[PDB]
């Protein structure tokens, strides 16, 4: 017969806090998801998002061509854009009718879920023919870029990790792959013989999503926010939901 | 104060040789790339290339449909070619307006980087419905075809490995997957528990490339040569760059 | 755009006229009408894009060395061709020669 | 320490009134704009507006063809409408598939800013081949129509001047030019030798605007009102902002 918010017998309050805490902790458990998003920003203000969600580890790999703006059900200068690709793969190799394709991304943001271990993040940012570092012979196949990731924070809680980089120059023509491993502070190796086949199955079970939104507003409103995803906008504003020990 | 090319004090010469040797050896190290290319040759003289570059191991897998010629931004007889597929998947199963689709590859060449171990190469050359050997029940899922690979050589150095096969007959309608493992003469298993999650990450981090060139000339000039890739042309001519102990 | 004349010379263009037009190619003409409506008044259009890549990213004005730079005048208006927010408070030009 | 709206020490009030008065008076000064709009009303309810804003004097001149409805990015019966023009320029001179083109304006409204001197307004309302009065040989090139202009009033202030005329008959096929001169109650002639080159420059510097709105509602809401322009609607309702000595 106690009054709300006045004693330790407010079970609605306690259960609300536990409900949120359990979600925070489940995601961070070995049973939980790790997620990555790649955002490609185009000059027309639209944004391509690619997302993958999987247990244990997760990544995305795209070609130069795949990262170019594609407007579903509209004209895309498809023939001229084939010629653009040829001239990007080798200088003067194409016969395009344009100096700069507005379909090329102007910037990339990579975001991981807070369940990633940031020291496991690896990126292969290749040239337009998918070579990590000038020539295959001298290429390490990735860079460990975790130190560059900024914490996306809401109410003091890390809700995600962001690496943002611009591609403002004519020569910024890239292929891109990124990968991170789910946190595991235990000494149980999820890829040790006991569980390695489950990790192989996780590669099959990973769910992917891709869509082009017309505006960052639409991305924030209809993609980030409804799904309780983390995001950092072009104005450096953080989005996400803090859950640990919170009502 | 020594004269160029006349003593052991030609440091420009020594460093040039070391620079090239280091690239050769880095590629062959466990830190290095292994690469595969699949070339599909069409009757119009164009060539589809698919390339993947990754640490540890690498492969490509394509469907029958995926290997058919696609001309970006041009007509492709898309409806008739759906009917072609139906008649290829089962005899008399389609209603195509042609006896032979000129979109079917006439030949395939598989090339691996010299950092592959040739004894690890495996190929699954399936029928048009993606069965390795007539029926699933009697199929081994691959053949180890390394003994068939020819050494692509420049100046006495192996710059790559090639398996070329023609598809000259109406019945040569294939699905195709190929895989090789990076050399590892050490007794350190890159997939042992210590490193297995890095191999899982390598699957995410692998970069892919695909493009159709109008001619083998254009492939040699604008794809093989600029990237210091190995190649064997239809005239049996070898392309590539020898690097070990060379200026 | 170039004009050559004796005594004095100038050029005057609308917002629409300065947008990229690709002769003999597709130009998203309908969507670009909607772009214009949304540029003339906020939320006034129904365009399928946030930013039209047809909008100029920069302008350079060049005069021949036979101009008197102290006579140069520019009317850089908004998208509805008003020099300075509202007609009632607009001087119809700025003397920009010092720049 | 006085209370708002209770003394001569309400400086916010005084400055608000001066701010508005200054805008009213600046526009009417020789440094200010004079503006003209031509509205062409089509049977589908859409309205073409042409506006020009310039110092000293201002006008608009359009051909018969230019005043016809054009729907950007939609079909316009362009070939048939060429034939319509031929049959309008000379009776039975075309081969059109229609008796009356719905692209012809049904009415015209000319509006000047209140900074015009109404006695300077001149109109050349020509026939479809751009002759003011039947034949060039007997044409005065304009009519001084200022006496016909109605004052558009808001709160007792003239906010603009309107001349409205319908074109309800099949034979109302017009070319149209209008011109007015900015008020100048001084004895300083803005076109006297001292300033004549500035008037020549004003011809270059005049800004033009044209757009077709789908409805008079849209014109009122999104063109007239946001820009503090004067307007008189088909219901004889006046729009505009009174500024002289007003808060
Ligand atoms: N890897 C992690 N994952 C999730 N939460 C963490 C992690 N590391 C620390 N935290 C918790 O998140 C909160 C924020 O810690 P953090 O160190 O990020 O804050 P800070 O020191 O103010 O900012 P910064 O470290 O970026 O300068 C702390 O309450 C901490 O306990
Ligand atoms: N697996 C390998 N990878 C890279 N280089 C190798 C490999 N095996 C041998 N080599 C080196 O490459 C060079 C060529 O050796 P190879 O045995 O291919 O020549 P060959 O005997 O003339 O030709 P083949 O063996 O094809 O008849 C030698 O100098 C050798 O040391
Ligand atoms: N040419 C003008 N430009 C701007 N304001 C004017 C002009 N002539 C008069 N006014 C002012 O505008 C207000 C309206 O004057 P106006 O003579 O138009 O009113 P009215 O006599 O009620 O109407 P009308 O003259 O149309 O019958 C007056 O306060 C007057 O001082
Ligand atoms: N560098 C070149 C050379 C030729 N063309 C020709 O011009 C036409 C333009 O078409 P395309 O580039 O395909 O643009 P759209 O057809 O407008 O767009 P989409 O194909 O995406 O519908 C093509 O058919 C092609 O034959 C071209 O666009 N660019
Ligand atoms: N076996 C058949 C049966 C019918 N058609 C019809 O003929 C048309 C030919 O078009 P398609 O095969 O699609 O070739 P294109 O339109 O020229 O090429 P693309 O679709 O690649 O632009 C099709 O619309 C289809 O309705 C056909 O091509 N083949
Ligand atoms: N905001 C909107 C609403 C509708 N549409 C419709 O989608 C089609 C796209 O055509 P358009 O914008 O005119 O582009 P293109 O036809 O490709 O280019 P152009 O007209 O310059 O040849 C139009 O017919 C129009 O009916 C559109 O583009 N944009
Ligand atoms: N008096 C005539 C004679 C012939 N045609 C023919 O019929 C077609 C109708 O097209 P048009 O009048 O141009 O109308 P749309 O093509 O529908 O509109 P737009 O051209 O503005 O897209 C034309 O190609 C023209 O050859 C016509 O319209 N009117």
């Amino acid at each position: 017969a106690d009054v709300a918010g006045t004693s330790n017998r407010d079970f609605a309050g306690r259960e609300q806090r536990l409900f949120n805490s359990e979600q925070y902790n489940y995601n961070n458990s070995l049973n939980g998801e790790v997620s990555v998003w790649v955002y490609a920003y185009y000059s027309d203000g639209s944004v391509l998002v690619i997302n993958k969600n999987s247990q244990y580890k997760v990544g995305i790999s795209e070609t130069f061509k795949a990262l170019k703006e594609y407007r579903e059900g509209q004209h895309n200068d498809s023939y001229d854009e084939y010629e653009v690709n040829q001239s990007i793969y080798y200088p003067n190799g194409g016969d395009a009718r344009k100096f700069h394709s507005n379909a090329k991304p102007r910037a990339i943001q990579i975001i991981f879920s807070p369940s990633v271990n940031v020291r496991t993040i690896k990126m292969a940012k290749g040239n337009a023919v998918s070579v990590p570092d000038e020539y295959l012979q001298r290429s390490h196949p990735w860079e460990a870029t975790g130190i560059k990731y900024r914490k996306i924070k809401r109410d003091g809680e890390i809700v995600g990790y962001s690496h943002y980089f611009e591609l403002p120059h004519e020569y910024n023509s890239i292929s891109l792959a990124v990968s991170g491993v789910h946190k595991n502070p235990s000494s149980y190796n999820v890829g040790s013989a006991h569980n390695v086949m489950d990790v192989f199955q996780s590669c099959d079970l990973a769910l992917r999503f891709c869509n082009r939104y017309w505006a960052e507003l639409e991305l924030v409103n209809h993609y980030i926010s409804p799904n309780a995803y983390p995001y950092l906008d072009i104005n450096n504003h953080s989005y996400g939901v803090a859950l640990s020990n919170r009502q």
